[PDB]
């Protein structure tokens, strides 16, 4: 089973948030903003979903993913524009399905942990699969430029969910592509998919280079 939090949402436009990350999120709508002052009053919990549609200003929870994650809100910030930058910290996959009538968004979800790798050799072997498709995804992006301390960091991380959370997080993948990341709580099978991801972009820049 899985730990069952009631927790504040806040809908994310057009962004997949990963667990492991501590990311901005910039917020101009007022029930966003609810949402943030609630979760404050409760421990900093919250829930962040992405949108199926960044066009839908006030989204039904039915507007939204199931998926998403549970953070803590570490710091809220009014910018010269009334936007509300707020610093979250995701630390897990979260089934976010049962909402709660009120003035802003508001769900019950099943929260997720990691459990003990199961086939742990598998896992090692798939761990150095990702580092090296990673290095090669960087290396050859025409778009996308990682300094050596992010680089870094993906080579030493030691923790595959880390690891392919952290993958997922840089890489250039549509909200579609992060939410299938997001809903694969099976170890192997998310390391496997990232993997997957990384192959085929090799792969599409090979053949772009090619043919420009």
């Amino acid at each position: 089973g899985h730990m069952r939090l009631e927790l504040p949402v806040i809908p994310l436009r057009n962004t997949v948030i990963l667990p492991h990350t501590t990311t901005p999120v910039d917020v101009g709508r007022a029930k966003s903003k609810r949402a943030v002052e609630e979760a404050m009053g409760a421990d900093r919990l919250i829930f962040l979903v992405a949108q199926r549609d960044p066009e839908v200003d006030d989204p039904a929870p039915d507007d939204l993913y199931t998926w998403g994650v549970q953070a803590v809100v570490k710091q809220a910030m009014r910018l010269p524009d009334g936007t509300l930058q707020v610093m979250v910290e995701a630390r897990a996959r979260a089934q976010v399905t049962d909402y709660i009538p009120g003035p802003y968004l508001r769900a019950r979800g099943e929260v997720f942990s990691e459990i003990f790798p199961i086939d742990e050799a598998v896992v090692r072997v798939l761990v150095e699969e990702l580092k090296e498709a990673f290095e090669k995804y960087v290396a050859n992006h025409k778009s996308l430029r990682l300094d050596r301390y992010q680089l870094e960091a993906v080579k030493g991380t030691s923790d595959p969910a880390m690891l392919a959370d952290t993958i997922a997080y840089h890489a250039t993948w549509t909200v579609a592509e992060k939410q299938e990341i997001l809903e694969l709580t099976d170890l192997e099978a998310r390391l496997k998919k990232v993997l997957g991801l990384l192959s085929r972009d090799l792969e599409r820049f090979e053949l772009d280079k090619r043919v420009a």
